[PDB]
């Protein structure tokens, strides 16, 4: 059977941990500790393609962590979250792209951009923004809410979609 490896990545506060969860377990999480990092797996059928996904909830912490390492090493493709009410953390997303493409050594690195929190109307950074980012670096970009459970598996899935490019 078929893996997907998946990182996730973004600024504190921007609903890593939430959409994983909602991904994983189906529901909202109203608080999860920032600085938790784990991995998650499941087996779910996209496109008709029965497959396991391993993804990792990055905490942006100091210790050491092999599994971290590892996940960075060979982890196929990347989510980029900001959140639409959080101008700073859109700002943030280039430094993790960056760190993603060193870590690859390559400009073409499975990726999605996401900008999350969709539900909430106090929206600084615009649809046309991000679609605009996206289109600089090549990328998709999804709008989610895991508070709605709006796009989540659009995000997960879209990025799977780039991974199998990749892979041809
Ligand atoms: N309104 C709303 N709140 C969210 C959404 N995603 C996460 N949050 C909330 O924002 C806070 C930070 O989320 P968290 O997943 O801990 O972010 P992380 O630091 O990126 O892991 C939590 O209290 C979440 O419940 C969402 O899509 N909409
Ligand atoms: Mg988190």
């Amino acid at each position: 059977m078929t893996e997907y490896k998946l990182v996730v990545v973004g600024a504190v506060g921007v609903g890593k941990s939430a959409l994983t969860i909602q991904l994983i377990q189906n529901h909202f999480v109203d608080e999860y500790d920032p600085t938790i990092e784990d991995s998650y797996r499941k087996q779910v059928v996209i496109d008709g393609e029965t497959c396991l996904l391993d993804i990792l909830d990055t905490a942006g912490q100091e210790e050491y962590s092999a599994m971290r390492d590892q996940y960075m090493r060979t982890g196929e493709g990347f989510l980029c979250v900001f959140a639409i009410n959080n101008t700073k953390s859109f700002e943030d997303i280039h430094h993790y792209r960056e760190q993603i493409k060193r870590v690859k050594d390559s400009e073409d690195v499975p990726m999605v951009l996401v900008g999350n929190k969709c539900d909430l109307p106090s929206r600084t950074v615009d649809t046309k923004q991000a679609q605009d980012l996206a289109r600089s670096y090549g990328i998709p970009f999804i709008e989610t809410s895991a508070k709605t459970r709006q796009g989540v598996d659009d995000a997960f899935y879209t990025l799977v979609r780039e991974i199998r490019k990749h892979k041809e």
